[PDB]
């Protein structure tokens, strides 16, 4: 799940929404999802899930973004698919450009102690993944 304050990029009109808005307000954003062969795609929202108040982890990557989310999360990275508990500063994960778009992978600098905060889960159309806080992550 993603906690509460996630940042998440709506491609189709470039505005960016707070997670909890998003989903206590069931609001049909698009999202920058990622297909297999490392192609990112826009991709609709259709549902909304609001999993309680849970432990989340912080992941501070190289440029500053800051992803928090329950440490079974999992988060795209250079050796795939990874729950984010299993990460550690060192670790690589996948990132969107800000300006070109294109998907790169940053750095972990630093892994942050858990702290409480609502969490959420979307349904991301088909490619089930989208971007927060710029952090490829499963929706």
């Amino acid at each position: 799940c993603l906690a509460e304050g996630t940042r998440i990029f709506d491609p189709v009109t470039g505005t960016t929404h707070r997670i909890e808005d998003v989903v206590d307000g069931r609001k049909p954003i698009h999202v920058v999802a990622a297909a297999k062969d490392g192609t990112l795609h826009a991709r609709p929202v259709v549902s909304w899930f609001d999993q309680g108040t849970r432990d989340v982890i912080g992941l501070r990557i190289a440029g500053g973004a800051i992803v928090w989310a329950t440490p079974d999360h999992k988060v795209l990275t250079e050796y795939g698919w990874r729950a984010a508990g299993e990460l550690r500063k060192g670790d690589r994960v996948a990132v969107r450009d800000v300006e070109t778009g294109e998907l790169r992978y940053s750095v972990i600098r630093e892994v942050l102690p858990t702290r409480r905060a609502r969490t959420f889960d979307l349904e991301v159309e088909e490619l089930h993944t989208l971007v927060a806080e710029g952090v490829v992550v499963h929706n």
